[PDB]
This record gives C-alpha cells, structure tokens and sequence, in this order.
C-alpha cells in the first residue's frame, strides 16, 4: 500500500556512478553506462579504456558508456546531475519515516522473506542466506542502513509475487561487500565503498558517493529508453 | 513566509530551453546555453549555427553553447533530462493550492507591486505598465495562469526590497509575448509559444513546451557553476 518509490532523475542513466573511482578485475560485465565526477578518467582502473569521439570512453567490461568528469562538454554537466540527482536519491531514501520493520533479526537477515515496506536499522547487516523479497509489480521497498552491508559468499537475492527491483532501494551508511558468486538486487545507494566480489552479480545499479569495486563481477541495470527525436 | 520555490533540475543549465524550435531576428544576444529536444538541429533557426568538436554548436548570438537532440552523445540524454526536469517544473509551479491573489485586476496588472506568494488566474493576462516586485532575498512568487501572458509594449518588470528573480516563476497555459523595448523578471515555465518582440529584454530564463521566438531580445540566464574536477 505504501508508495516508497525512490526519484533517481538522471542516474538511472548508468549502471554505476561513484564519486571517488571505480576500478575491475577483469573480465568483469556491465551493461549500461558508467561514470566518475567529479573524480577525472584517471580514477577508472582496470578497464582498459580507449577514448573517441572525446566526451566519452569504450571498455569490453562495458555494453554501454563510460564518462568522467574531465571529459568534453557536455559531459561534465551531465555527470554533476545524475551524481546530484544521485545524492538526492540517498537522501530521499533515508528522509522516509515511520518504519515498518525496526532492527530486524538484531542486524541479520537469515532465511528472510520481506514484504513491502520501509525497513530501518541502527546497526549494519549481515544476509548469511538466500533473501526472498514479496509482492506485486507495483510493492516498493526501502532499506535504511546506519552501517555496512554485507552479502555472504553464494546468497541470491530472489524475487517473488512480481517483485521488481526498480522498485527496491538500500540506503546504506558504511561499506558494502557483495561476496563471491552471491546476487544483489535493487537500486544502491551506498554512501561510502561498494565491493563486488569475484563472480557476483547484481540486477539494479550502484550509486556510491566513495569508490567502486567490482572483481570479476556482472552489473545488469535496466536499459534506458531512446529519447525520440523530431527530425 | 511560504516557500514556493520551483526545481529545475537539469533546465537550470538553460537560458533558453524549447521543445519544437527556437528562432531569432539578429542580432539577438544570449548569455548562457540554449537547446531544443526532442527537435533537432534544423529548427534553430537564424543563429548561423556552426559545429564543433559536435556535440554542440556555436553562434555570434549566444555566449555559451547550443544543444539539439540529434546531436552527438551525451547530448540527447543531456536534453531529454532538461525537458523533462522543466516538465516537472511546469507541473509544480501548477500544482500549487490555496492561491492568496486569485483573478487579480482580472487580469490586468496595472501599475502593480506584487508581494510573495501564490497568484492564480483562470483568463490571461495583460500588464500594461511597469510592475513592481518587492519582498526579501529569499521571498518566492509563484504566478499560475490559464490562458495567455503578455506585456506591452516598453514595460519594465522590477526588482524591490532585495527580491531575486531566481525566486520569480510564471507558470502559463497559452502563448507569451514581451513587447518591444518590454522587460521581464523570472523564470518562464510556457506549455505553449514565446515570442520576445524587438529590443525586450530578460532576466531569468525560458523554458517552453512548444516554441521560442526572439526579435533582437536580450536573454540574461543566471551563471551556473563550474563542477570542480578532481584530477
Ligand atoms: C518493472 O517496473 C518497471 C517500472 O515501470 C517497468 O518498466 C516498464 O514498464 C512498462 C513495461 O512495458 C512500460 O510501460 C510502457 O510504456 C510504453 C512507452 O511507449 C511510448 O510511451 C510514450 C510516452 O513516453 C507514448 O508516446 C506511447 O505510450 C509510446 O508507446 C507504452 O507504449 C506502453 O503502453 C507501456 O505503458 C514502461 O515504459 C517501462 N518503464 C521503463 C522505465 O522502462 C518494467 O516493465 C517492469 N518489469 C517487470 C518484470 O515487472
Ligand atoms: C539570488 O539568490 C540566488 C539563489 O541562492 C543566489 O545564488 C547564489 O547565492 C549565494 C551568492 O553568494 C551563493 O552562496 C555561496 O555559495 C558558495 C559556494 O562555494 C563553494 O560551495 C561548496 C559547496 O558546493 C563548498 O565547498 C564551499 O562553500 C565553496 O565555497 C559559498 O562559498 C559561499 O559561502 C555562499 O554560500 C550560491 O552558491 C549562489 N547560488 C547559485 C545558484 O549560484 C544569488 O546570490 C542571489 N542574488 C541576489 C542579487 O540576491
């Protein structure tokens, strides 16, 4: 019943935007476009970037783009909105009151099942197991982490009811770690570092306002529509 | 004491933003960017457009740049982004209740001084003479009209108190025109044309859903800041 769909505005352009760097073990797999402000090109390692035709860069790790904020005109600007429009997210997500689950399982989320709704912690979060999330297409969730959070090594993140991730957001206020071969889903909205341990993988996008990590990790965002032109 | 500000997101880049064309009989002169989306290039007319280096034009006319959505990436995402956040704001300055001046003058606005808060009218309407904006640095005006706006011929918009009129939006449902030698203060949210007739003059912005038609107007868009790189 509740509506805690979090605005993303032009984040939800890219699979990954960090403030500070992103850097890969190769090979890892990103479909959708990356970026970096107001952290320059320099700050993204490890994907072997070749620059055009120069407002943007191409990377095999990427189906999709890759923008830093020292690239030319118009990129600059474009970044400092999604980052932006980024930090507003965060600060939506974490602005929602009244929740509906307060300290769940003192931190850890085992053999969960979670239905809608606005879920806070004090302290950070452990998933040790396979999380299940429930409801229909429309059930938005939130996520209010004061800590970390951590995925153990081989947990998924499963959907259920038509459950859509677009609609599931974690604000989280300490570093976060995907560990290996596990599978996160929904929106990230992580304050401080993100880890994507070797062989993981996330559905939904990563929004860091420090530093990204992917080891040999897959990154699915959802496609960006055309914006059609009136020739 | 009521806050009515309006967010322009991505718009806030823009002294001039339009959806189906812009226009000019030079010399008109511009200070900031201009763009049109989902309209390409073609329907900026009377600009001498030149390409760069061609994600981007210039023009004598503009101090600043000129985007068109046919232009290279990132600029359609860039556009689609700032008509859509103008959009948003259109909506807003709409959706405001509880109106403390409602049919003022109907809707004739002579020889008027406009405090703070929100204006409604259900026609269109004309100023005839100077009007006079007076309240503090942080004092918002919000001015919701149905029909059309027009000012006559040589009339001033101004400034008392210490108003600022990045705190001043018109919000209208039909065609604008500032007549010659006329003078206009704030943001310009127009779901339809715009025309700013020979020698007028702006302080603010344009933002319209259709189209925008200068006659050696002058646009003064407030400066946006530099996005400060981390090299
Ligand atoms: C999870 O939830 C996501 C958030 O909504 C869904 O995203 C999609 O939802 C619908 C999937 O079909 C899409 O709605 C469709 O939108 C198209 C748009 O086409 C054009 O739209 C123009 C307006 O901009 C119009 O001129 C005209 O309608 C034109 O066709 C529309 O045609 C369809 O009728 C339908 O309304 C929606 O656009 C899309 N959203 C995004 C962000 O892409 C996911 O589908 C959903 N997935 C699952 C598994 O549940
Ligand atoms: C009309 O109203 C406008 C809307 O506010 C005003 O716009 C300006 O207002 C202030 C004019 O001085 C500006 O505030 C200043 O912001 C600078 C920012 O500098 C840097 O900011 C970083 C954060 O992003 C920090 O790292 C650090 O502060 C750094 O210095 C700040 O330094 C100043 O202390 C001050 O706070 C404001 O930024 C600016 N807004 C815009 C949109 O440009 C107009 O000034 C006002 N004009 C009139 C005539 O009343």
């Amino acid at each position: 019943q509740r509506d805690l769909s979090v605005e993303l505005g032009v984040a939800s352009n890219f699979a990954i935007l960090a403030k500070a760097g992103i850097s890969s073990v190769p090979d890892s797999a990103i479909l959708g476009d990356i970026g970096v402000s107001p952290a320059a090109a320099t700050y993204i390692t490890g994907f072997g970037l070749t620059q055009d035709s120069t407002t943007y860069a191409t990377s095999p790790q990427v189906t999709g783009l890759i923008y830093a904020a020292d690239y030319s005109t118009p990129t600059p600007n474009y970044l400092a909105a999604a980052v932006a429009n980024a930090e507003t997210a965060y600060n939506q997500a974490a602005g929602f009151v009244d929740p509906d689950f307060l300290e769940l399982g003192a931190g850890e989320l085992r053999d969960q099942t979670l239905v809608p709704g606005l879920y806070k912690w004090t302290s950070s979060v452990s998933v040790p197991t396979d999380l299940t999330f429930e409801g229909n297409g429309d059930a938005t969730w939130v996520f209010q982490i004061a800590g970390g959070l951590s995925l153990a090594d081989g947990v998924a993140f499963t959907l259920a009811g038509g459950a859509n991730s677009t609609n599931i957001a974690f604000q989280v206020g300490d570093d976060v770690t995907v560990g290996k071969g596990a599978h996160f889903e929904g929106v990230l909205l992580a304050k401080r570092f993100v880890t994507l341990q070797t062989g993981s993988s996330l559905n939904g996008r990563v929004l860091s306002q420090t530093e990204v990590a992917l080891q040999k990790a897959t990154v699915n965002s959802p496609f960006v529509p055309a914006p059609e032109v009136v020739q």
